[PDB]
């Protein structure tokens, strides 16, 4: 912002999270008692995995959004051996586990969610900044329960070709990523279809044992839907998971959805 902080200027506390390459916990800053969350990042295992240059993007692209429903990146510092990311701390965690936690949500949550998400989208949109990575792991609970993008690991601008070796599950990839080729915005609106279908069911709808198995639903757009999944979410997961990118909706039609509209509540 304008200052260079250091590791002295943080009380760390409790683990938010613990992954491959860091840790985020919770933290407050010496001097205002700032609470925030901070994300460590080791370095030496950046290094190795030459993932260097995608976190610079990561920073600088998150650095420079400001939206309610996505995560702020105050800014960063680092030592020797690693890389500290100051996040705004997002209280009620990650959606992941409220879902692990309910099974599935209503149609009134998910239709909230999808909402604050394609707003979020919306915004990030404008900027041709194309997320690419939307699955539940990396969306967080704002003190009011409101959904905050929060991981611009995988964040690129549009329209990219990116041939990025896909190391997760491809769950939420479009055909167009899981195979290669040039992809723009509409990726996202894929991803929310994919969403939204997982927030109601409780499982994402290209779930398979083996990421052949998923690769090939994917590609194909084999999905089901269990009985009590609506006719208008049915209808909406439906036109956003459409193979030819140019077919899925805008987010404004998704915004406009009746189905989004009749039980959204923000
Ligand atoms: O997947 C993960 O485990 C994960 C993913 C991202 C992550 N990063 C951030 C950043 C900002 N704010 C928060 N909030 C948070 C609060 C409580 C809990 C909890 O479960 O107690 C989890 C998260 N997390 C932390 C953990």
């Amino acid at each position: 912002k304008k200052r260079q902080w250091a590791l002295e200027d943080f009380e760390i506390g409790r683990p938010l999270g613990k992954g491959k390459f860091g840790n985020v916990y919770l933290a407050r800053e010496k001097q205002s008692k700032f609470i925030l969350a901070l994300k460590v990042l080791f370095k030496a295992q950046l290094e190795k995995a030459g993932v260097e240059h995608q976190l610079r993007r990561e920073v600088e692209i998150q650095s420079h959004l400001r939206h309610p429903n996505i995560l702020r990146l105050y800014g960063y510092f680092h030592d020797a051996t690693r890389v500290y990311l100051i996040l705004e701390y997002a209280p009620l965690g990650t959606v992941y586990r409220e879902l692990q936690k309910l099974s599935k949500f209503d149609e009134q949550r998910t239709a909230t969610y999808i909402t604050e998400l394609a707003n979020a989208l919306s915004y990030c949109h404008s900027k041709r900044v194309i997320h690419r990575d939307i699955k539940p792991e990396n969306l967080l609970l704002g003190s009011a329960g409101e959904l905050k993008i929060a991981d611009f690991g995988w964040s690129v601008h549009a329209p990219s070709s990116r041939r990025d070796t896909l190391c997760g599950t491809l769950d939420y990839l479009p055909p167009e990523m899981i195979e290669g080729r040039m992809h723009d915005e509409k990726v996202d609106l894929w991803s929310l279809g994919v969403l939204c279908y997982e927030f109601l069911v409780g499982k994402p709808p290209f779930e398979a044992n083996t990421y052949q198995e998923t690769y090939k639903r994917i590609s194909r757009v084999e999905f089901t839907f269990p009985d009590f999944v609506t006719e208008g979410a049915r209808d909406l997961i439906s036109r956003l998971l459409k193979h030819n990118p140019s077919q899925r909706p805008m987010l404004r039609e998704v915004l406009e959805h009746p189905w989004i509209t009749a039980n959204s509540s923000k």
